[PDB]
């Protein structure tokens, strides 16, 4: 599709065998969810922006779907105030910015 | 210009005669920038990040070139790590996010 930016562009996604609403977002570099359990190995990091650092669990490897098209990618799940999908995943299902 | 996410989505503007780097945010609801000099008054704003909210300046009615598209709008000053070009201004220039 072709998404306007009036509004959020907010989509649904599968992670995890869940379904959850995260938003587009160019300016992230990474895929940041809100504290849910995943499979498989993960180690601690930080990430910061506006208002300072949190902690995350990265999880590497990850399968999942974005508005319906499927993508593997590292996931960090931590306290972010909304779930994002960064760059590392928008690449794989083809999201660019037009103007 | 159509602009692919393998790397940040960086873009030169120009406000207050100078030239800054700043992000093509979908993520962002609005336009924040680094500490600079607007003319005008201002009005208090809230906006919450990644790591929590933080105090900012709202100028309204700002004039801000954008990768080489006219907008003026408003324009929000504080701490941010990065210049962000929010959907305020990228709704403006008439961008979309396409996949
Ligand atoms: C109401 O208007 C606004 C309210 C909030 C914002 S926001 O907090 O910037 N944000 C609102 C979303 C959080 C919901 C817009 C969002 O795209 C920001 C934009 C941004 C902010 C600060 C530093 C870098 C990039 N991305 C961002 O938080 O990504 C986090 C996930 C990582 O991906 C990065 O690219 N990061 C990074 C951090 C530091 C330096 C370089 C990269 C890490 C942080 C902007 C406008
Ligand atoms: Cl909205
Ligand atoms: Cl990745
Ligand atoms: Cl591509
Ligand atoms: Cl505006
Ligand atoms: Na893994
Ligand atoms: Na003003």
């Amino acid at each position: 599709p072709q998404i306007t930016l009036w509004k959020r562009p907010l989509v649904t996604i599968k992670i995890g065998g869940q379904l959850k609403e995260a938003l587009l977002d160019t300016g992230a570099d990474d895929t940041v969810i809100e504290e849910m359990s995943l499979p498989g190995r993960w180690k601690p990091k930080m990430i910061g922006g506006i208002g300072g650092f949190i902690k995350v669990r990265q999880y590497d490897q990850i399968i999942i779907e974005i508005a319906g098209h499927k993508a593997i990618g590292t996931v960090l799940v931590g306290p972010t105030p909304v779930n994002i999908i960064g760059r590392n995943l928008l690449t794989q299902i083809g999201a660019t910015l037009n103007f």
